[PDB]
């Protein structure tokens, strides 16, 4: 996979982002995640967290899997980088999101965050708790 530079529009939720990709306005939809709604518990948290991770970096790079490029809704489908950090991964690190929507073809990251995920569960955090 590769990393490509893209600046920031809009921070939108904490499943998408609004990013300037080579010129052009696209919603990114975050590969490998799903994040609480806004009016469920750790919604607001889980929002704010991951609008923060992306708005306070410097570098936003965005990030194609194998599969398909956008989603049945004309989403963008990547991964997320913010100062070289992974915004999916960090999410569910902090149990502030669960794995899912694991499709073949766009699952490289997949043992990496299923790993974030069974140590946020072990400690018992956030959604975890
Ligand atoms: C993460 C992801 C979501 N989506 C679609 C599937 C879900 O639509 P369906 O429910 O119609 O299948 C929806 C979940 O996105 P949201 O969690 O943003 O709503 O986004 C994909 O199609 N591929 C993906 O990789």
């Amino acid at each position: 996979l590769h990393k490509e530079p893209a600046t920031l529009i809009k921070a939108i939720d904490g499943d998408t982002v609004k990013l300037m990709y080579k010129g052009q306005p696209m919603t990114f939809r975050l590969l490998l995640v799903d994040t609480p709604e806004f009016n469920e518990k750790y919604g607001p948290e889980a929002s704010a967290f991951t609008k923060k991770m992306v708005e306070n970096a410097k570098k936003k790079e965005v990030e194609f899997d194998k599969g398909q490029r956008t989603d049945k809704y004309g989403r963008g489908l990547a991964y997320i980088y913010a100062d070289g950090k992974m915004v999916n991964e960090a999410k569910v690190r902090q149990g502030l999101a669960k794995v899912a929507y694991v499709y073949k073809g766009n699952n490289t990251h997949e043992q990496l965050l299923r790993k974030a995920e069974a140590q946020a569960k072990k400690e018992k955090l956030n959604i975890w708790s």
